């Protein structure tokens, strides 16, 4: 069974892509990578949200993988779990935050 979707209007990849009209060229993550991972542009800075879980992410850095960030921050997202599988999410959740030594 499928649970709630926060934003039905953005459930399609094409709809999410259309939001990235004014995506800043300086950001080292591309609209297609974001849209594929469920994200659409909110229209300010580099803020995006997931159509399913309504999780917002910003301050995208060089080397960021939207699927990994999705799983790092919103592991309970149903779209994420169905697209990537629970094992992907669990792996990401076991990996981050990186271990710091001392206790
Ligand atoms: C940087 C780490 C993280 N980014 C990354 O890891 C990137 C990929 N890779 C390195 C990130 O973006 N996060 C981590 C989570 O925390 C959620 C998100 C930050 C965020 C919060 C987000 N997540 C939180 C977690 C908390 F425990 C406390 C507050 C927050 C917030 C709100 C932040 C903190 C403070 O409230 C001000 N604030 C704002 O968004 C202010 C900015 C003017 N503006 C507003 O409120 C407007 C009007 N409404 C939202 N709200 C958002 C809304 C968005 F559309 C986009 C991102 C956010
Ligand atoms: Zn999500």
């Amino acid at each position: 069974a499928a649970a709630s979707i926060s934003n039905l209007s953005m459930q399609t990849h094409a709809a999410r892509m259309r939001t990235f009209m004014y995506w800043p060229s300086s950001v080292p993550v591309q609209p297609e990578q974001l849209a594929s991972a469920g994200f659409y542009y909110v229209g300010r800075n580099d803020d995006v949200k997931c159509f399913c879980c309504d999780g917002g992410l910003r301050c995208w850095e060089s080397g960021d993988d939207p699927w990994v960030e999705h799983a790092k921050w919103f592991p309970r997202c149903e779209f994420l779990i169905r697209m990537k599988g629970q094992e992907f999410v669990d792996e990401i959740q076991g990996r981050y935050p990186h271990l710091l030594e001392a206790a």
